[PDB]
């Protein structure tokens, strides 16, 4: 009830930019605002290359299991667990659940650079149909988040379309779809986000972002308590550069949007 006078009403206290997607799979209705606009993704854009070497190895078998070496110089800005292996080797399945899991940056690289580039990302997502997701550098300048720049940008509904097909739809291979649900469901960072707007009784996938400009995100596959499951996505962003995380506002978003279902 009044779901679009809550958002805006959140948006307004907020001090910045809100944009929200839910697909409710129940019945396929949809709560969209500025569901249109482009966001920055940061992390977010950890699903896209994760799920796009998923669908590599549905036809290079052993894809998942070949060693990856990790230099010193490969390290950035954030890599938790790229930083335990440095000088060694980690698999595309270790790198794809650290990015997944605990948001490494270096993983992140090491998928991007498997697919080619950023523009491998870009291009996977066009293969699934996704029209309006671009990746256009690496980690960590993806994260710039600049107003008005398109670069390493989506809209909500795009993304939420997109985490549907790949999450609960047919994007990926069974096995692989199975893979990204149990990363997502094992992810370490999003107990702050969407989650701690929603019953603690529902099933949570997420992955979330951060970047400059106080870029706070989470993508969401949802599994209500006796029901169908949503996908929601919540992308916020705000007018300074140097802006403090607002991750309450992600949990107000979700908190609205389980009220009016
Ligand atoms: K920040």
């Amino acid at each position: 009830s009044a779901v679009q006078q809550k958002l805006a009403a959140l948006e307004k206290s907020s001090g910045g930019r809100l944009g929200v997607a839910l697909i409710d799979t129940a019945d396929n209705t949809q709560v969209l605002y500025r569901g249109d606009e482009r966001f920055p993704m940061c992390s977010t854009s950890k699903v896209m290359a994760a799920a796009a070497v998923l669908k590599q190895s549905e036809t290079q078998k052993q894809l998942l299991n070949q060693p990856v070496e990790i230099k010193p110089a490969d390290l950035v800005n954030y890599n938790p667990i790229a930083e335990k292996h440095v000088n060694g080797t980690m698999t595309l399945a270790e790198l794809s659940a650290a990015a997944l899991q605990y948001s490494d940056n270096t993983a992140m690289n090491k998928l991007i650079a498997q697919l080619g580039g950023p523009g491998g990302v870009t291009a996977f997502a066009r293969a699934i149909g996704d029209e309006t997701f671009r990746l256009d550098r690496t980690e960590p300048t993806l994260n710039t988040a600049i107003p008005g720049d398109p670069r390493d940008t989506t809209t909500p509904r795009a993304m939420a379309q997109t985490l549907r097909q790949l999450t609960l739809g047919h994007a990926l291979g069974e096995t692989q779809r199975a893979q990204l649900v149990t990363w997502l469901k094992g992810n370490t960072t999003g107990a702050a986000s969407i989650r701690a707007g929603l019953p603690t009784s529902w099933t949570v996938g997420d992955k979330t972002g951060s970047g400059d400009y106080g870029t706070t995100n989470d993508i969401a596959v949802i599994w209500p308590q006796g029901r169908a499951p949503l996908v929601l996505v919540t992308y916020f962003t705000q007018p300074q550069q140097n802006a403090e995380s607002r991750r309450d506002v992600l949990a107000s978003a979700a908190r609205i949007i389980a009220e009016g279902l």
